[PDB]
């Protein structure tokens, strides 16, 4: 039963998060469902909506984006259907890798 795993790398080191819900806000603030500790990350940097995997959209719930959006393979994107093996570089030294692990 493959599970959705998010490998997060930030000021707090590298850690894993199990993606269970339908919607997830992401950012450096305590408000965000998934905290990404860094100054290059907005309080609420993006959102993850499950549609079959998750799609990531840049900006907070109000639709307001950050300066550094979501960079995948060197190029800035607005939204992206996250494929296993993707590395979303979302600021200097910070990023999240996605994996559809089996176990």
């Amino acid at each position: 039963l493959q599970e959705h795993i998010l490998i997060i790398l930030d000021d707090a080191g590298r850690r894993e998060v199990l993606l269970t819900e339908t919607f997830y806000t992401i950012g450096r603030s305590p408000r965000a469902d998934i905290r990404i500790k860094s100054q290059f990350v907005s309080r609420i940097h993006a959102v993850l909506v499950r549609k079959a995997a998750y799609r990531i959209i840049d900006g907070d719930e109000d639709g307001q984006s950050s300066v550094n959006g979501l960079m995948i393979n060197g190029k800035k994107v607005q939204e992206h259907i996250i494929q296993t093996g993707d590395e979303i570089v979302m600021g200097p030294q910070v990023s999240v890798r996605y994996e559809y692990r089996r176990r």
